[PDB]
């Protein structure tokens, strides 16, 4: 069995000629050669079985991928793994072979306006299938945006998404949180779970406003430095965006901050086109009631070149409960895991 820097990597005989890509906290990215398909791809190795954790994201991403079929969504064309669940210690997923993601992108080119206006058009048109399925990404940041050598655009990495729940949103003031950082909407440090659609809009802003500079617009620190550098821009919230806030921790804790105005944004990106940053200040909206939705952001005078609705699809099965992995022991994660890729088992 084929080995790659360190751990065996056991994709024969279908894919051959192998080479490394990257790593992760429990998996690793190889591209491979594909003999029945004749093109190269890309394949991860998985192996999340130990942990609990681990096997709810791997379940939830499969799940998620294996029903989800669209353009700007990437697919899983194959999984390979032992044919037994005893047996079965690592998954492999195949999926196609994307050049580059928008994070490694970003460190070294400068992206030109017409460049930007498709990259975002992509990632929203991707995002209203996703937001039509019910489902939310949670997880929206250059990273995770592959692009191919012609400018196609997927998102990937739906190992923290979840089924939208907009009734059991509110939580606490400073309740503790899974998703990366800088792309975090500002209610889920004051009173949000991240169980609603508009914290995907606001990831697609802060993807938009690096898009424009090369740089993260709110690149915090840490959990309330977040806060500050959204605060700092956007200005003190209106007395009408506090009171929708009923939590008096949060509340109160807004109320004691010094006023700030907003920095305009043209004076943050002088070269950005003026439509761009238009809908840039209606994603990047304190009150997660008053930001745009995705289909309004397709709408945009921005977008008018590529906008097509009819050319937008939306999901033919919607998630309508969360699967319900809080929760399950590994041991059934597992024999989930393996009855979801069964489908991918030569024969049957
Ligand atoms: N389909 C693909 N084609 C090419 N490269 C990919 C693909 N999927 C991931 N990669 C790349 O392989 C490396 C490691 O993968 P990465 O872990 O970022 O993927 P991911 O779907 O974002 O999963 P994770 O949850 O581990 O981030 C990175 O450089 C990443 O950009
Ligand atoms: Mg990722
Ligand atoms: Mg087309």
């Amino acid at each position: 069995p084929e080995m790659v820097r360190g751990q065996v990597f056991d994709v024969g005989p279908r894919y051959t000629n192998l080479s490394y890509i990257g790593e992760g906290a429990y998996g690793m990215v190889c591209s491979a050669y594909d003999n029945l398909n004749k093109v190269r791809v890309a394949i991860k190795k998985i192996s999340p079985f130990e942990h609990q954790t681990y096997c709810q994201r791997t379940l939830r991403e499969i799940k998620i991928l294996l029903r989800f079929r669209h353009e700007n969504i990437i697919g899983i064309n194959d999984i390979i793994r032992a044919p037994t669940i005893e047996q079965m210690k690592d998954v492999y997923i195949v999926q196609d072979l994307m050049e580059t993601d928008l994070y490694k992108l970003l460190k070294t080119q400068h992206l030109s306006n017409d460049h930007i206006c498709y990259f975002l058009y992509q990632i929203l048109r991707g995002l209203k299938y996703i937001h039509s399925a019910n489902v939310l990404h949670r997880d929206l940041k250059p990273s995770n945006l592959l692009l191919n050598t012609t400018c196609d655009l997927k998102i990937c990495d739906f190992g923290l998404a979840r089924v939208a729940d907009p009734d059991h949103d509110h939580t606490g003031f400073l309740t503790e949180y899974v998703a990366t950082r800088w792309y975090r909407a500002p209610e889920i440090m004051l009173n949000s779970k991240g169980y609603t659609k508009s914290i995907d809009i606001w990831s697609v802003g802060c993807i938009l406003a690096e898009m424009l500079s090369n740089r993260p617009i709110f690149p915090g620190k840490h959990y309330l430095d977040q806060l500050n550098h959204i605060l700092g821009i956007l200005g003190s919230p209106s007395q009408e965006d506090l009171n929708c806030i009923i939590n008096l921790k949060a509340r109160n804790y807004l109320l004691s901050l010094p006023h700030k105005n907003k920095v305009p944004w043209n004076r943050l990106f002088p070269n950005a086109d003026s439509k761009a940053l238009d809908l840039l200040d209606k994603m990047l909206t304190f009150n997660p009631h008053k930001r745009i939705e995705v289909e309004q952001a397709l709408a945009h005078p921005y977008l008018e070149q590529y906008y097509d609705p009819s050319d937008e699809p939306i999901a033919e099965a919607p998630f309508k409960f969360d699967m319900e992995l809080d929760d399950l022991p590994k041991e059934k994660l597992k024999e989930l895991i393996f009855e979801e890729t069964a489908r991918f088992q030569p024969g049957y």
